[PDB]
């Protein structure tokens, strides 16, 4: 898949586990369209929201839900989801991994682009 | 004021100066209504954003341009803006700071919330 994201949890020390996520795609009226969607895994892991010929160049956005996970581990949390904006194959297909790393009143996100 | 943004530079190892960014608070349709913004000053802090009467509880987004700030400076970056979209909650007399910390490919962010 040329789009993986990965959640961490930065109070337990563990993968971050069935957090969802909404992966939206800029649009030409400037609105944010929905692009594809799912839940991290028992590794924390999201594999397979797209394919190679369906994830064109654009500007997307990830919009973690961070709040609905830490409701669930009992914790009122600070944000309502960590947002990662990016444009993505400006320059052909590229390979991109997408980290975020929780705690209930911080994030940190970052990725990792290979060709 | 209530709200007060900080913004550092994790490759530079300064303050993240003359950065961009606007404030939004969700509105009842769910779309995104201007609030405040400014600009952040040579200790890469912005003062001054809000008062205490029109700083409701309510859904927040601040969106920084880090695009812009790292283009001036000439280093190529990964997203288009970084996203702190938050809950403001009355619990008794509450200071809200947004920090950031900002690399080309990554950023983290906390809140300091004070009485
Ligand atoms: O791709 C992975 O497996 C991976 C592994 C480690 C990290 C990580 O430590 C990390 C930290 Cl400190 C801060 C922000 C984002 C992060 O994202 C990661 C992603
Ligand atoms: O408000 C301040 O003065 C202040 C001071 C230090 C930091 C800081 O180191 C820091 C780090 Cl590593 C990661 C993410 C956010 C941060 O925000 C800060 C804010
Ligand atoms: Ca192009
Ligand atoms: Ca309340």
């Amino acid at each position: 898949c040329p789009l993986m994201v990965k959640v961490l949890d930065a109070v337990r020390g563990s993968p971050a586990i069935n957090v969802a996520m909404h992966v939206f795609r800029k649009a030409a009226d400037d609105t944010w369209e929905p692009f594809a969607s799912g839940k991290t895994s028992e590794s924390g892991e999201l594999h397979g929201l797209t394919t190679e010929e369906e994830f064109v160049e654009g500007i997307y956005k990830v919009e973690i839900d961070t709040k609905s996970y830490w409701k669930a581990l009992g914790i009122s949390p600070f944000h309502e989801h960590a947002e990662v904006v990016f444009t993505a194959n400006d320059s052909g297909p590229r390979r991109y991994t997408i980290a975020a790393l929780l705690s209930p009143y911080s994030y940190s996100t970052t990725a990792v682009v290979t060709n």
